[PDB]
């Protein structure tokens, strides 16, 4: 089997990317934040604090005739991004892009905390990190890349984000024709249940390459590059009035600027971040102050290559026996 769907910004910044997802029966539909960098399909529901649903599209389990309550089961989240969602169970069908698991945990939101209520556009997380990070309990659940694994033709998915644009997230294959050159493959550190791995190094603009070891996680569900305090400000310093503002909570930079591409080593091979992909506009409406999409991660305790860094790629998220990432140019 494989899957294939669309992948959508939310916003004109990018900020994160919604796809659509089949749940239940007769289907609902439901546009979820794929996010390899947790491990729960949860959803606002007809079970979520009214106060707390600000234009979502809700799963109503009752209309669902293969939905099933968990018995017993709750799960509750904390994100990096200090947002946070909680609720119950059900077990039901859930479609993507026309791979079908059945049995899929979907976990229904009691609560969400503000950041979810005052964002209409995103009806849930569907998460791809590994399944030992999954938050139900007593019995944790597994992702829906964990449930379809063993049925897809190759256990991979792939996730092609679109700049300013649609992009495409596939299960199963490889398409070939998404990338340019070759895919370079590393390898994944599965212990904190993420997609883990060591980029070679990085180069700022037309700079030299510098050749030096940055452990991160690829994570879609984060907006932001965020990078070791020292790669960060050799990045900044390459734009001139750039500067990091606490008031603000990271480094700014003037909307008038031109900035540097931004380069990350995957192996020997290079992927070229270009200096619009690092611009997320006025820090406030009006403003000539443009915040940047090259953060710090000092004070997070993990590098973190999110969309910034990961839609200048085509990257494979390797489920097999061992997994890997794949990286190539598009």
């Amino acid at each position: 089997s494989t899957g294939s769907a669309t992948t959508t910004p939310i916003d004109s910044l990018d900020d994160a990317y919604i796809t659509p997802v089949q749940i239940g029966t007769p289907a609902q539909t439901l546009n979820l934040d794929f996010d390899t960098g947790s491990s729960d399909l949860w959803v606002f529901s007809s079970e979520t604090t009214a106060s707390e649903v600000d234009g979502q599209t809700i799963y109503t389990p009752s209309k669902s005739t293969t939905a099933k309550l968990l018995s017993g089961a709750t799960w509750s989240i904390s994100y990096g991004d200090g947002s946070s969602s909680s609720g119950d169970v059900y077990t039901d069908t859930v479609s993507v892009g026309g791979l079908t698991v059945t049995g899929q945990a979907v976990e229904s939101a009691k609560k969400v905390s503000s950041s979810f209520t005052e964002d209409s556009t995103i009806d849930g997380l569907l998460g791809l990190a590994f399944s030992t990070l999954n938050t139900v309990s007593p019995t944790q659940q597994k992702t829906f890349f964990d449930n379809a694994k063993a049925s897809l033709d190759s256990p991979v998915f792939t996730a092609d984000l679109g700049y300013h644009a649609p992009g495409t997230y596939n299960f199963g294959f490889i398409d070939t024709t998404a990338y340019t050159g070759s895919i370079t493959y590393t390898a994944v550190s599965t212990k904190q249940g993420f997609w883990e791995w060591t980029s070679t190094g990085y180069a700022v603009g037309s700079g030299t390459f510098k050749s030096t070891s940055i452990d991160g996680i690829a994570d879609t569900g984060t907006t932001l590059l965020y990078l070791p305090a020292t790669v960060v400000s050799a990045y900044w310093a390459q734009v001139s009035g750039a500067k990091s503002s606490s008031s603000v909570g990271g480094y700014v930079f003037p909307c008038s600027a031109t900035l540097p591409s931004f380069t990350f080593g995957v192996g020997s091979a290079r992927i070229v971040i270009p200096g619009d992909y690092i611009d997320f506009g006025p820090i406030s409406t009006g403003s000539s102050s443009c915040f940047g999409g090259i953060q710090s991660s000092a004070g997070i305790g993990i590098n973190i290559f999110g969309d910034v860094a990961l839609k200048a790629a085509f990257v494979v998220f390797n489920g097999a026996t061992t997994p890997t990432l794949g990286f190539a140019s598009k």
